[PDB]
DNA sequence: GGGTATTCGCCGCGTACCTCTCCTAGCCCGCAAGTATCCTATTCCTTGCAGCGGT
């Protein structure tokens, strides 16, 4: 059996540019689905929370 | 047990005299390694503007 599994588009932050979320400012809108972040630990999710 | 045999480690190896040379280690300072910072050039990257082409 095949499992529709693909491998997550280009998402990446980096200050160099004036907006760093850009690609996920994008990608979270072309999206229809839902979406699920994943971190580590509790006070990760507030560095990812903020 | 218990006697024989092999091995091992200590003790020993002349008296008197004469000449010569040579006898230093430990600590303080400045070097190295790592780490951290500031400071000053020096390159790199991003965005905004002047000139040129398409309509």
């Amino acid at each position: 059996a095949n499992l529709g599994f693909q491998k997550l588009p280009d998402l990446a932050v980096q200050a160099q540019q004036k907006a760093p979320l850009d690609a996920l400012r994008k990608f979270l809108e072309t999206f229809d689905g839902p979406v699920v972040f994943s971190v580590e630990s509790e006070g990760r999710r507030e560095a990812l929370g903020e």
